[PDB]
């Protein structure tokens, strides 16, 4: 099972920079969503959920096929709340109908990270929409009520190592939980990309409590929360070492996150030797827009 990248016919960097700019401008103007958090965090989640169905064993799932557009995946209970990101991107897709679904969903995650003052994330085009029958079954995305052992084992399926896992989890500095989506409540409601996740993990006084949906979560007096799977990163001695590294080195965290996130969005795709180099898009700020 091979998924070959195929560049949308006759399109070049400037075409994709246009799509980036439309997403970025809409992020700026549709700023009231989720109590003024804006759509940055949910688009990052969306890009992760469409990628995180990949299975290294048989090469099924992942971002290539854009299969989130089909009802089985769209209605996965693990995807509750992501409809909001879909609705955000829908008018963009009408404006640029030439872009594939997988390219649009993954580009939306890249745009959101960079527009939230995160690291540059190189991105490659050429995902190709595949038929409804290529949609993975529900149940490939991870549960939040588990320990470090489960996290490590789960992420092996996506071919991610300990450092890649800890770096990717720093995205939990963004956005918040919503009781209606996941049965978890609270969070910091942040829309600037920083290494605060690790600082919070190490500096807050956490207390395990049951919440209003009867799930266990870690709460701090300051009002922050951590999922059981977040808190597992300071329970396991290998993850804890890396948490301390990122808490103490913002630049290292940005660079590692960029690498891991691009790998996540590219898993399962074979790029021809003569495919274009990855693109690095300019932010609105860098264009003076
Ligand atoms: C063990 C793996 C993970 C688990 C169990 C997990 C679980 C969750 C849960 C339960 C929520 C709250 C959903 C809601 O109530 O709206 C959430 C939010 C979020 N997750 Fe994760 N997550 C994981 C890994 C990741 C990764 C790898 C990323 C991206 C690189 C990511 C990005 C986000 C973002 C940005 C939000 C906030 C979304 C919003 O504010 O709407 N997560 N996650
Ligand atoms: C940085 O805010 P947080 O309170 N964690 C979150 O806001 C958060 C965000 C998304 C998913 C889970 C927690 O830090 C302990």
């Amino acid at each position: 099972l091979v998924h070959v990248a195929s560049v949308e016919k006759g399109r070049s960097y400037e075409d994709f920079q246009k799509v980036y700019n439309a997403i970025a401008l809409k992020l700026r103007e549709d700023d009231e969503y989720d109590n003024y958090i804006g759509y940055g965090p949910v688009l990052v989640r969306l890009a992760w959920h469409i990628s995180g169905t990949w299975d290294k064993h048989d090469n099924t799932g992942g971002s290539y096929g854009g299969t989130y557009r089909f009802k089985k995946e769209f209605n996965d209970p693990s995807n509750a709340g992501l409809q909001n990101g879909f609705k955000f991107l829908e008018p963009i897709h009408k404006e640029f109908p030439w872009i594939s679904s997988g390219d649009l969903f993954s580009l939306g995650g890249v745009t959101a990270v960079q527009e939230m003052q995160g690291p540059k994330i190189p991105w490659r085009c050429g995902r190709v929409d595949t038929p409804e029958d290529t949609t993975p079954d529900n149940g490939r995305l991870p549960d939040a009520d588990k320990d470090a052992g489960y996290v490590r084992t789960f992420f092996q399926r996506l071919n991610m190592n300990d450092r890649e896992v800890v770096a990717l989890m720093g995205a939990h500095a963004l956005g918040k939980t919503h009781l209606k989506n996941s049965g978890y409540e609270g969070g910091g409601a942040n829309n600037v990309f920083t290494n605060e996740f690790y600082l919070n993990l190490l500096n807050e006084d956490w207390k395990l409590e049951k919440n209003d949906a009867n799930n266990e979560q870690w709460d701090s007096k300051s009002g922050y929360m951590m999922l059981p799977t977040d808190y597992s990163l300071i329970q396991d001695p290998k993850y804890l070492s890396i948490v301390k590294e990122y808490a103490n080195d913002q630049d290292k965290f940005f660079k590692d996150f960029s690498k891991a996130f691009e790998k996540l969005l590219e898993n399962g795709i074979t790029f021809p030797k003569d495919a274009p180099s990855p693109f690095i898009f300019k932010t609105l700020e860098e264009q003076g827009l």
